[PDB]
C-alpha cells in the first residue's frame, strides 16, 4: 500500500496520464491495492483542493481535481 500510494500520488497530481505506465502499475499491484490506492490518492487530493480552498471560491483546485478524475 505504501509503494502504490507513492506511484499512485505521481499518477493523480499530474494530467494527460500514460496509458502504458498506468496500465505498468495496474498491473503491478493487486486489485484490491489498485483500489485503495486510488481511493487515499482521491481523498488527499481533495483535502489539500479543501484546504487551498479556505477563502472561498477564489483559486479553486477542485476543478483541477475533477478533470484529473475525467482525464
Amino acid at each position: 500500500l505504501a509503494e502504490s500510494v507513492t506511484e499512485v500520488e505521481i499518477f493523480g497530481k499530474a494530467t494527460s496520464i500514460d496509458p502504458n505506465t498506468y496500465i505498468t502499475w495496474i498491473d503491478k499491484y493487486q486489485a484490491q491495492l489498485v483500489v485503495l490506492s486510488a481511493q487515499i490518492a482521491w481523498s488527499e487530493n481533495v483535502e489539500t483542493a479543501l484546504s487551498s480552498m479556505g477563502g472561498g471560491g477564489d483559486a479553486a483546485p477542485l476543478h483541477s481535481v475533477l478533470s484529473n478524475v475525467e482525464v
